[PDB]
């Protein structure tokens, strides 16, 4: 990649990451004027930057993170649902790849869930990812139920998205990378107590795969916590591209050529982690050795991840923050 | 932890990470020549730091990377062995742990491994490691059989070793702490190619798990690679505590504080990762939604993990490093 | 220490240092609005933080940096007084020690001192320190006549506070740990000229001590200066931990484990100055040499410190900023 | 100051600080031998560097830290002594200042000290000190008994030295510039257990005092430790001018304008520290308040500086290194 | 230099270098408001710092970046005129040098100019400069016409001012330099986009020169980019001496000691390259050699640069930004 | 451009840049043993690295630095002569890429050149650079009179190469852009004097001409100077992409993809400097304003740059390393 022009690259991308305002909401008419406002901003964004194909948001960018009501129906949105279609109606007229967070009401009834979207410059939706790891104790959502899907972007990407708390684990960028992601985009709104651990795991999730990483969190004061933005692109070999620092609406641009990961991914030899994890010491065994040698991997795949202190654990509920158990 | 003295602090233990030149290695005698150097190291080192409980080994300190000879008769051992029982006299006498790298005669005249063990103040043998993960193509040793074994150490330490590549796969770190390590030993040999991607797993790996990572490689000029020291502890948030530069004999000592890593997986709330990874969503769901949502952890699990592009990646074999296929 | 979570952790204490913004204050009713906003961010910050037992708040949180009015009686109160009574309310109702600064007018009529105050999750005043190097010329306080005091805190810690540019002086640093302090806590009104050296003194004063740093100023602009935020928390071997940037309300936290500073001024040989400073070459001369070998030391606590080239220093009043010379 | 040149800069001199080296010294002959290696680095130096004004030594450049010698007569100097005089020859022939390093036989048979001098360009000694703060209980030497002495140097500076673990009390360069020093020199023969601390203290004792500092490190390793090196000029508002890292023989290179520290003293309102220390709070009392606040500096000048947990301290004698009652 | 106090010091100058907020401006009234603030600050600063001698406002500060409306009429200036005749006075009143950017209407009726001013302590304009390279495609200035300036400024020192993009061609630097400014003032209004090109430029531009570089940029969001500020002083030498981070408002202090670098340039021998340059190989050849080795040097001089790939090129007007293209 | 592996990637080629050690020569002799040295530097890194295609060593890596023999005739070598043919062999046998450096016997007699060349996988040496801007005052070096040539490269390069102190020049990497270089190689034998300034330099001759730079010094001690090494490879937009460190036979690798640096120069709108600085404000005045706006330009070209400080200049021979004047 490059910190780039303003220019669509001839090999790649230009993407937008936007250190959005962390909003503080009341109602749903403060929603309404979050929403708005994510799409004076798209607009404009695109009108700086001619060649822009995406354009990314922070988690909590439509809803805020108001502890006390972002579970109440007033609170939620479908998706799909009248709000997607506005962030689509803008992606459509400013040709651009648009991810957005909303958190989802839960279409059975049970817990709700904290939603991520790829919108196309069709308007279409492309990508629906629901959080896998909630930030507990402090998170509500229900644990996501959809994997980790991957969608075709701009520029030759295939893109995953993850939230947050999802890229503290290198399960979630390893596993976006299974499934042919070259671009991986996180979307956050995480307060200032991980701030070295998010640049650190955007840098380690980008070079354990052979992807891009492009990252960024929400910026400002909520009246609880500080957003620390940090908008950040990261090269498919770890190298930071480029950083924000912590201000709201501060805007990091970069140029990505994917082709260049697809092309260390067929190419390297020394260091192709993604190929040598699950095909170990093929020069002293032809194809590789196959068989799972983690006794993790076969337990959490079996539904029975327990650490061996398990039982000595303090935290395992949401009654430290007032949820009931 | 912290930088330290040369005392065994009230709270934990004092290590020493040996920067060990690269060996130059023609025959069994000049095997037998680092054996001496490396016994020599013990005890000067434990004479200049007296608190000093875990003194660490780079991986080829006792054999090099003669890759003409290195998996002849000549240049491999048994493990245990004379050699291993020279190295544990040695541990007895200067009364500390220490950690060394043995390139091991496969027991049924197969292809040989490369070894890692620990052993204990008392010359006991207390941890032998298999490569998991050999550096391919230019590595002909087989894929590690033992699993990620882990073992008690000082100061209430548990400790796990990997050998250099493997610290680039956030699975050996996971599955170390996993088993119970608080402390990753990662024994290294690698050229500069990895130089920063070195440093980035050794604080993402420790940040991931709660665990503290101490690391080393080999340091100087072998005729053909530049080795890169850079000997580096990680406190268990992930800070870099002590960094070595890229020279020969550069020692890295710190205090490191088991305790605290192991409080902090106890009591940690937010980013309790090492715990959230198996049980997801907790808030929402009592105890955790616990099914698996990775297909790659899946597929690992069974032994037919197979990334999309397989088919078209160009290195499979060690022909570019004129291994035969 | 550690980047921490939002627990109390089994070894030591959780803390917030609030980067918070500089108040224009030109009227008593916007003391009093700090004041609320302050007692709000208590609150607050312990509902995002559960496990949190030490907030610090900086130098001028309560009444700004108006310095055409920062003497006069409207803006000056006394300590104790209502508003360290307001502040230690809400100590008490979110069960935190608490860091504040007040401008303090002097009962004796003289020249008001620049004072901060630990109170704890009881509401009780523990601790009443006012600052011994003013920053000067640009300030008019009373040199502070309380010495450095230490008090009991939070995770079995010994706190100690300092005031903006007194952590320039290491000698502060050293009084707090001699003393007993095993965490200096810094509160501070600076403007950007100083920010490098506010990092710098923030590792040093920690080290040189065998001592944990907390750290943390005003952030934003108040007309005049911009000050830099930067809070920050340094281990006792001087490595920062966690560092803030320069905006208005970054909160800074992190995990302090007061008992591994305490046993390294027990157990180190090697670098263990504190201990090292009074007893040189102890195995040479069995118990060290006692003797005091600094010139400065003696001048000092004569009272006739006294640099070389004293007579030729230029700026020795307030005039450049306007203060009458008396 | 600046990077510099080769030249004497017009306001101000340069100066050359030699990572020297640790040196293995098993007898006379070999103290011998580090006389003339240091005398060739002074001709070579100057020859390659011809306004140089002041050369910097590390401390035991002359003769080693062997830990089983060190104190025997055979190891010891007379400051001055024949030794010195060969040095003061060749600060003459290249007309440069010079700092060495002397362990000094103590002239009533009692512990020897650890000695420093400054020889000038007509190779008379201009200053001697010995160690104040001696590195216990690893080092044997006698605690100093001569102050901390000042003396003119090149370009206007007035000079004074410390060395190694002096460095780390800030009251030592508090002391140098209440003296009148503004350039603080500190010759060191650490291990890599301070690092990181020597670069932080180094920017210290510069910024407190308004002073610039000089500090140089031996390089290498001795068998036992491996010497960190790292010259470092600093300007006197504590920023680092240049640093060098941990070879053997880097030569660390500065112009230092001792006039603007003098300046910067005379002028500086806000933050002139080295006055304000003993005058304070002068806007509210003219003069400044004179009275001394602190305990410590009253218990210090006294002969009975005593921290309150002095009774339980463990290391109070030199027994952990072997050194008898 | 250093990171210095509130004083004049003895050897140089006290510079305040100001990270003014991007101001959002849709009338000629918004431009008076930032001609009454950038006087405040002024004013406040001074108050503040009673040793300043120089301060600087970053380009665009009186007139922001309104994209739609810049080059109208009642969005532009004479230079001089009323607002740098208000500029003049408040340098008077608080006794300080002052570098303030203006968009100018051309006065022949042509396209207007990007335009900076240094206002002395007597309230005299004594540099004014018209941005060479402005930023394209998405600026409309017309390339500057008054060559790169020099003056005389506050303790020693040989000023010249560049803006913006003019900093990323060492050819300005060099150009200062050679002039015989020991003091490069770069005021922009760059996005984020070169965030760390910015400092890099800036130790660049310094070092190659034997020259101080003082530069500042906008601060905050205006509805389209945001402007990172960054505030630098870098040393003759190109060490940074002080660095300000992106928030609005941040004020960046330093001591500047420019007969230091005058003392450089007469002093040294190895990395004297502004002399150099122009005199190769002076031992083989008695002098230097003096003949230009450089084809670009030429073809400039001679107004032909040309890349060898410029047939290729794909931006060579405004059209990607709408701009109309002309002729 | 990333750190890379062993392999040829798809889109560009691998480097090595060797942080030689400084060779200490006395003798025709010790220059065939670095000859000799190099070679199996050549065959052993492609050996370590089998997709390697451009091999880069130091200047003085041949000849060293004694600056008592170095324009002696025993010291000098013609270019081409049977030393580069010796390289050349090694380059074919390796198939690489190889640049060296040679002290250039000057065929008129008069004084002799620092020169660099390049040779190719087939053994052709396919560009000769003679030092344009010697180390004054101490290096003895005729000024290069070749210009600053270009050629092809592996993976769609156009590489320049540039000697050491011609770095610090901005007019050098400025030149090599406009001849059409893609990736500027700048071979070097500096002492530590100048670490700062090479790093930075490697950066901003990237930068201002969307250029990728490698860059490479000898390392360690000759007994008068430390050479720092510091090989260096710097992304086409200034970002530092791989940095060694200043130990002798470190080497520097990385992967470039010249393709990338040439569609930024084609696709740029905002920060197309390489193209601006002799078209500007094109908006303005359609196909930008073509005069040339800069004295020392006008100056240089005219064979008459004057800095107006130049007679009070003190440094204008080789005098004071001994060097006789006339
Ligand atoms: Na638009
Ligand atoms: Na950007
Ligand atoms: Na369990
Ligand atoms: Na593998
Ligand atoms: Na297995
Ligand atoms: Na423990
Ligand atoms: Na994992
Ligand atoms: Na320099
Ligand atoms: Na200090
Ligand atoms: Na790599
Ligand atoms: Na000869
Ligand atoms: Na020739
Ligand atoms: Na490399
Ligand atoms: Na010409
Ligand atoms: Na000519």
């Amino acid at each position: 990649g490059s910190s780039g022009s303003m220019v669509k690259p001839i090999s790649g991308f230009l993407t937008a990451l936007i250190q959005y305002p962390v909003p503080v909401v009341e109602s749903r008419a403060d929603i309404d004027k979050q929403i708005q406002q994510i799409i004076k901003t798209i607009h404009s964004t695109k009108s700086g930057y001619p060649g822009l194909e995406l354009i990314v948001f922070p988690e909590y960018s439509t809803q805020g993170l108001n502890t006390k009501k972002w579970t109440t129906e007033e609170f939620l949105c479908t998706v799909p649902g009248p709000e997607t279609d506005l962030f689509a109606e803008a992606c459509k007229e400013s040709k651009v790849y648009g991810v957005f967070s909303i958190m989802e009401k839960n279409p059975d009834g049970g817990e709700p869930y904290n939603t991520a979207v790829i919108i196309d410059p069709q308007g279409e939706m492309i990508l629906k990812y629901r959080k896998l790891n909630p930030w507990v104790p402090v998170e509500p959502w229900k644990a996501g139920d959809l994997g980790l899907p991957v969608c075709d972007g701009p520029g030759g990407s295939k893109l995953a998205v993850c939230i947050c708390h999802d890229g503290m684990f290198p399960e979630v960028a390893r596993e976006a990378a299974y499934k042919g992601a070259n671009v991986l985009i996180r979307i956050s709104g995480y307060s200032t107590q991980v701030s070295e651990q998010w640049m650190l795991t955007n840098r380690s999730n980008a070079w354990q795969n052979l992807m891009y990483t492009l990252s960024v969190n929400l910026a400002g004061y909520d009246g609880v916590f500080y957003y620390f933005g940090e908008g950040q692109v990261c090269n498919f070999d770890g190298t930071t591209l480029v950083q924000g620092h912590r201000n709201p609406w501060e805007i990091v641009t970069a140029e990505v050529y994917p082709e260049l990961a697809d092309q260390a991914r067929l190419g390297w030899g020394l260091e192709n982690n993604i190929y040598n994890l699950g095909s170990r010491g093929y020069v002293a065994t032809p194809g590789g050795v196959k068989e799972n040698p983690y006794t993790f991997v076969k337990d959490l795949a079996e539904g029975k991840y327990k650490v061996p202190w398990e039982d000595e654990i303090k935290v395992k509920d949401g009654s430290i923050y007032g949820y009931p158990v």
